């Protein structure tokens, strides 16, 4: 996260750090067993880390479970980035409580405009690379979709929705990828791709959840 600021310990319980060894992706608790990310973050070996703060020091909140399973999206296109969204199923159900909590699905879409909050362990430098050990969170807004497509022309689609600041300085980052957008407590985004960071008229772009909560529902109720 690039112009945020510290989250301060556990206050987005639904944040979680993927790790292989090292932190490498965000992702976001919906229930007790499973973990929505982006497609992008997709990899063998993944351990979900719940409860985080610094990711290089065991705090106390932590809850270290694998990976049984990973299901990216059937349409997943790797060089365009559409339908950017991997579900992955916990080896054991998270001990919920105030610090390692769900986050709830969207009913309805949200608009332009809108106040949401984006976190992760991602570069906070837009040139250079420093990588923080806490949580850090951005305040940011959906942009329009004309916007968000005048911006990126020729690669946004119908899946995807810009949020953040055309005159730069404020950003998800690397690191970020697989992350929560969450607006009015409702998980809207993942952190998903951009045009490096934090750059004048290059908003971030994020998979627009609410399009895929009905393969979500499903997919769990049969996995
Ligand atoms: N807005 C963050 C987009 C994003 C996701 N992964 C990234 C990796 C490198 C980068 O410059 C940017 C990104
Ligand atoms: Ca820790």
């Amino acid at each position: 996260i690039v112009g945020g600021y510290t989250c301060g310990a556990n206050t987005v319980p639904y944040q979680v750090s993927l790790n292989s060894g090292y932190h490498f992706c965000g992702g976001s608790l919906i229930n007790s067993q499973w973990v929505v990310s982006a497609a992008h973050c997709y990899k063998s070996g993944i351990q979900v880390r719940l409860g985080e703060d610094n990711i290089n020091v065991v705090e106390g909140n932590e809850q270290f479970i694998s990976a049984s399973k990973s299901i990216v999206h059937p349409s997943y296109n790797s060089n365009t980035l559409n339908n950017d969204i991997m579900l992955i199923k916990l080896k054991s159900a998270a001990s919920l409580n105030s610090r390692v909590a769900s986050i709830s699905l969207p009913t309805s879409c949200a608009s332009a405009g809108t106040q949401c909050l984006i976190s992760g362990w991602g570069n906070t430098k837009s040139s250079g690379t420093s990588y923080p050990d806490v949580l850090k969170c951005l305040k940011a807004p959906i942009l329009s979709d004309s916007s968000c497509k005048s911006a990126y022309p020729g690669q946004i689609t119908s899946n995807m929705f810009c949020a953040g600041y055309l005159e730069g300085g404020k950003d998800s980052c690397q690191g970020d990828s697989g992350g929560p957008v969450v607006c009015s407590g409702k998980l809207q985004g993942i952190v998903s791709w951009g045009s490096g960071c934090a750059q004048k008229n290059k908003p971030g772009v994020y998979t627009k959840v609410c399009n895929y909560v009905s393969w979500i529902k499903q997919t769990i109720a049969s996995n």
